[PDB]
DNA sequence: AGAAGTGTGATATTATAACATTTCATGACTATG
DNA sequence: TAGTCATGAAATGTTATAATATCACACTTCTCA
């Protein structure tokens, strides 16, 4: 049910803006919802094929492409996956993953010290950053415990 | 003044040396076919140089160098690309690291940054999370395509 | 003894006498191409492929596909985007007349000589190289007359 | 030469009732000005500078219009779009010939492989609406281009 | 033996280019009549 | 008083390939008993 309060919550979100929350586009959100954390496209792809049986990775893609442009998933770049993020509603923000090599979760936290760090690196040379990329791998509490026996 | 490229490919030899790894011909052509370069290039560009002189190289001999120059940490992935890059900081035990990425002219910069690790753990400690790695890649302009942006 | 085995040990036969490599993965989908009717899409053959290839994807099928038309195995139904079997992998190349059905879907390949005498001669005319015949001709086929026709 | 065709198009959209509307004549203008085969979305790139909001289900009406009436025929083996010869002569049927090297495309008569379709179709039960003939290979030019 | 390396063809994975249609809301001609 | 025709705008469907990465086998080479 959180999974349910989550996609009103979006689709809220795209009543508010002009923009079209499609079944196609809903389906995926949800899929994304229940899944624990990240995933690979093609996995979602499958997953989409359970209602969608026509569905083909532009279909997966486009879905991607739209709740990346709004504020609904973050791909991650070091493992080739997409996850939701933990909070909808705001605009365009560097946040840190903490990725669990294991089960695949995803911790999305905030880090304004290391965008400061960079900040002034970038500005100590002459670098002008747009987007700071910030992943951590390693693992969960879980998956630490069953890792310890 | 920093370590030169050269001093980095000897460095390496001996390095593998110490650590009875085998060095071999391709993986140090790919080697310094890397160095060669101003900042990061992808698998089938390195291939595609690495033909010049063999020819008969398919992807396989790229990966596989790749791998075993990224297990012995001579080499970075750039993961927010797909990209590789030599690095320039290997002569000091094992670091952390932080790549300063230009989206047009595609150089990179490796820049160490333990005030990042210490805050990754601080904020993994809060959590459970046994933080084992780190990738930190920014991207935007270096101050060459800042002053092409000035005219 | 049955067609389609007897089918895919000439495939067997022939991409041995050429030292060409018909991989299980092939072997399947020129199987999955012998047991269609007629003519089929890369993507259906895709989802059949699938049933046997969980993890099939479209450059599996076109690779499949690209090797199968290299071998001349099956033809490529230019006009409706879609693939059939070959009726006869004896011949060397050829050029094919193909008979599709707009409402049943089905595709009939027949020999015609005299129009690639035609079509070398008209492209010698000019200074035309020629390389490959596109010939597919579109209507009903006979079942689906008797049908319409009722 | 275009404005020619231009006219002679609304000349015979005329004696059809059909309306061939600024659209459509701004996309067989496009077509006429091409000395060649065009994609449909180049040729909507190409529609976009006269009406930028043009989309592909604009281009792709015209088309079909331009198609049911005679004056465009469309190259199945790549999936582009050509001009006429000249659409005075009835409801004919072309011989596309495809330079694989420089997408020159040659429109030509094959009467003879037309009939020889419509025997076999006759042979079989099969009622013949349509048929395509394409062929690919080297112009002449590519052919003497290629000598060398 | 045995572990590591290479050559080569094919396959697997991730993502997008390229081509065409659906949907549905909106306006613009028209056949009664 | 609606009827078809034409368009406008977003999304989707459909076909095919680009870009990235690994597997699987065979042959070997160089080392270890
Ligand atoms: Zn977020
Ligand atoms: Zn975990
Ligand atoms: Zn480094
Ligand atoms: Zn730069
Ligand atoms: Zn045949
Ligand atoms: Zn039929
Ligand atoms: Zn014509
Ligand atoms: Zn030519």
């Amino acid at each position: 049910t959180t999974t349910q309060e989550l996609l009103a919550q979006a689709e809220k979100i795209c009543a508010q803006r002009n923009v079209r929350l499609t079944p196609q586009r809903l389906e995926v959100l949800r899929l994304m919802s229940l899944q624990d954390g990240a995933i690979s496209a093609y996995d979602l792809l499958d997953l989409l094929r359970e209602a969608e049986p026509q569905a083909k990775p532009p279909t997966v893609y486009r879905a991607l492409d739209f709740l990346l442009e709004q504020g609904f998933v973050h791909k991650v770049e070091s493992t080739n996956s997409y996850v939701l993020c933990h909070l909808f509603d705001q605009p365009t923000h560097t946040s840190a993953m903490f990725i669990c090599d294991r089960c695949g979760a995803v911790k999305e936290e905030c880090a304004e010290g290391v965008e400061d760090i960079m900040h002034t690196l970038a500005a100590k040379m002459g670098f002008a950053l747009r987007h700071n990329v910030i992943e951590a791998h390693g693992l969960c509490a879980a998956c630490v415990e069953v890792e310890a026996c």
